[PDB]
């Protein structure tokens, strides 16, 4: 393998030959160094962004993945240019990330029952990475997660404070945004490309309408979502 290290061991936690499984992910995925702005700002966002109902553990940032799947670059050069891009969380088992790596982030299927969702099938994102930490479903014998960072373009956001089962956004719109009772402080984002970070500590939305402890975001093509970098988390249960 001429592969860096924390690369190889990446391969067979998703997988379960090392080269040839690679090849199957259709996707370049590099290390970030630890020094560099990009894991300075990553693991900021990390820290920041953990929040007060998720006492069950800490997150340490074990690595930093910059991956860029073959042909979602072009995929999402229409909605490059679309403003109010942000980069936001998304975790799963670590099972799927094998099909999440090579296919994309794609749709809850039709099979899949359609009752359990807020703001319906789509691709659900969030600001605060412990809220999508809960879904890498990591316990006490198997600590190790992976989370995606998405550039997602959000747009014009329908911002409802409950529940909404969607088939249709109003004209204007290409994004749901779930309003929470707690927000990363908006006045303490940064840009990082084109795209918004919201990696300020938690403060009260000012919103009190709302059945949302915590914001999230919903986008019902896939083509809307460019998966950017790919952490390796250690949950550090309490
Ligand atoms: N993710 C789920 O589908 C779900 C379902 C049932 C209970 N819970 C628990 C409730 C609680 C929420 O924590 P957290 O995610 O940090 O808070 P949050 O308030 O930021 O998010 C609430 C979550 O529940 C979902 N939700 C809220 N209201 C509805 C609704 N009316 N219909 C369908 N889905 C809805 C919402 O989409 C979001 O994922 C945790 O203990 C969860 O594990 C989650
Ligand atoms: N997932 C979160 O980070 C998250 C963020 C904010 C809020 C929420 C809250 O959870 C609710 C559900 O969210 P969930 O993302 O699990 O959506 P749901 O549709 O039920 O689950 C499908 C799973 O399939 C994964 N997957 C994506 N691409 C592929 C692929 N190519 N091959 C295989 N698997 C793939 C995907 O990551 C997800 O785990 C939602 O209604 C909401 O209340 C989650």
């Amino acid at each position: 393998s001429k592969l860096p290290k924390p690369v190889q061991d990446l391969i067979k936690m998703i997988f379960g030959p090392i080269d040839v499984n690679y090849e199957k992910l259709k996707t370049d995925i590099k290390v970030v160094d630890r020094d560099s702005e990009e894991a300075e700002i990553i693991r900021k966002y990390v820290k920041n962004t953990h929040a007060t109902t998720h006492n069950a553990y800490d997150l340490e940032v074990i690595d930093i993945f910059k991956i860029e799947r073959e042909g979602e670059c072009q995929r999402y050069k229409p909605f490059k240019q679309l403003h109010n891009r942000r980069l936001l969380w998304h975790g799963s088992r670590t099972t799927n990330f094998a099909g999440i790596l090579s296919q994309g982030l794609r749709i809850a299927p039709p099979e899949a029952p359609v009752t359990g969702y807020m703001f319906g099938k789509g691709i659900y994102f969030a600001d605060m990475v412990s809220k999508s930490a809960n879904y890498c479903h990591t316990s006490q014998g198997d600590p190790i997660g992976l989370i995606l960072l998405g550039e997602v373009a959000l747009g014009n956001m329908y911002e409802l404070k409950h529940a909404s089962h969607i088939s249709k956004l109003p004209k204007g719109k290409h994004s749901v945004k779930g309003l929470g009772k707690t927000t990363p402080d908006p006045s303490a984002n940064i840009s990082l490309d084109g795209v918004d970070v919201p990696l300020g500590t938690g403060i009260s939305s000012g919103v009190n309408d709302t059945s949302l402890l915590y914001n999230e975001y919903i986008v019902y093509d896939i083509a809307q979502v460019n998966l950017k970098y790919l952490l390796k988390l250690k949950f550090n249960f309490k």
